[PDB]
């Protein structure tokens, strides 16, 4: 249903954010 | 089903965010 | 059940996020 | 309905966010 | 009504995260 | 009700992340 779909799309967004922040972690460590 | 999967993907995403943010804490503190 | 477990993992994840962000706040302000 | 509207706004938001994060990936890599 | 509000707040939060990470990307490039 | 609460707590967490990351942006612009 609609809630299932909403949350699947949110899951995807947060997984890309995980990735972005892991790249930032590395960049700042030097 | 679909709800179980949605929430399991949110669990995974949020656990990677916990990790990423702790690596940021470390980077910024030295 | 799968939903019960999913929600327990969300609870846990958000407690680690709360903490991580406290550490970030502190790094930057002090 | 309220959920119908929420999801219409969410689709748009997430398409912009997808792109933003693609630009971030590229900047760093 | 509670779920409608939850989802609206997620949408907004993720747009602010997108922005913050664009600013971080730029800082580290420059 | 448990899902509604989970997502309300996610909204809160992600709003605090927005804050943290905007403070990082500023710190690194230095
Ligand atoms: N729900």
């Amino acid at each position: 249903g609609e809630i299932a779909q909403a949350l699947k799309e949110i899951a995807k967004a947060l997984k890309e954010i995980a990735y972005a922040l892991k790249e930032i972690a590395q960049a700042l460590k030097g």
